[PDB]
């Protein structure tokens, strides 16, 4: 059994954000004392958020991973969707890029801000 | 001049966007009871261009203090434009490596319980 302190340590991150996953309902019921279901919960977030994951997927990750009993389809579904989200960021993104170049090319090295192409393309 | 519900008619946005960028710095003082004249709409629409071009709002009042100091160089300006294309390039490498990672990921999965799931195992 751990304080608060010894579980952040072993799970690598700190007291308040243990307690911002127990305000948003992601760590099962535990002075206050912990253990290893705890820390298996807290890793397990830890590798959720680094794949990109918001708190809302991650609360239904969970939910299914406590129901081992229920169709695991809906998770391919998640991480599919999560995937076509990403596919169409990356060509706003390019979008983006090819924009800013666009503007950065109407200004040169020697001018001032009344004749600035930056400033006066946006005005 | 216009009293803010006008304005906002004319600048295409909310009036409570209007006072977000007054409360934020962004806007001149009223024109004289608040009133708004040509000076004020001219002003969202530079700011409408700049976050359409993803520009913070730090971002934009540094470029909306170099529009108010016409005799400086701009040089600062092209600076700031190369700095967040160079931010924009990086966010697409790691975007290409999290689709990568996510694909990965789903691969592991291919009519199962969530106890046999390939997705739920590798997380745990
Ligand atoms: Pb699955
Ligand atoms: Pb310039």
């Amino acid at each position: 059994m751990m304080r608060i302190g010894e579980l952040g340590k072993k799970a690598d991150c700190l007291v308040q954000t243990v307690r911002f996953y127990e305000s948003e309902g992601l760590l099962p019921e535990p002075f206050r004392l912990y253990d290893e279901v705890h820390l298996q919960r807290l890793l397990f977030i830890r590798r959720c958020r680094a794949k990109d994951m918001t708190l809302d997927e991650i609360r239904q990750l969970l939910n299914l991973r406590d129901r081992p009993e229920l169709g695991c389809g809906e998770v391919n579904a998640l991480v599919d969707a999560h995937i076509a989200q990403v596919r169409t960021k990356m060509k706003e993104l390019r979008a983006l890029e090819r924009e800013l170049m666009d503007l950065r090319r109407s200004c040169d090295s020697a001018r001032t801000s009344r004749e600035c192409g930056i400033l006066n393309s946006l005005a």
